[PDB]
C-alpha cells in the first residue's frame, strides 16, 4: 500500500491543525508523509517563502516540513496558538520511533 504505518491525528487536542490536515488532504495533497528529517529546515524555508507572521496563529504546514513531500507547494494555512501550539511536537514525538525514509499514512481522528 502508499504507507508503511499510520498516524492517528488527535483532532479534538489541535482541532485547527486537524482540520487543515484533513481540509489539504481532501483537496488532494499527500496523505503520506515519507520521513526526512535533514531536509526540514530548508523545506520549511521554501514551503513559507512570502508568508507573513500573524501574532497569535502559527503558520502549519501540509505536508510537513519534516516529509519529503514537503516544502514549495505544500498547504499553508494560520492556526490559533491558544489551540494548536504543541502539534508539531506532538507530531515529532509520536513520529520519533519510526526510521527516516518510513512512509505514515495521517489519518484526522
Amino acid at each position: 500500500a502508499r504507507y508503511d504505518d499510520i498516524l492517528y491525528f488527535p483532532a479534538s487536542r489541535y482541532p485547527e491543525t486537524g482540520a487543515h490536515i484533513s481540509d489539504a488532504i481532501k483537496a488532494g495533497h499527500s496523505d503520506v508523509c515519507t520521513i526526512e528529517r535533514s531536509g526540514a529546515d530548508k523545506r520549511r524555508q521554501e514551503s513559507l517563502k512570502g508568508i507573513p507572521t500573524k501574532p497569535g496563529f502559527d503558520r502549519d504546514e501540509w505536508p510537513m516540513a519534516m516529509c519529503e513531500e514537503g516544502g514549495k507547494g505544500a498547504s499553508v494555512r494560520y492556526v490559533s496558538s491558544s489551540d494548536n501550539r504543541g502539534a508539531g511536537s506532538w507530531v515529532g514525538n509520536r513520529l520519533s520511533g519510526f526510521a527516516d525514509g518510513t512512509r505514515i499514512l495521517f489519518i484526522v481522528q
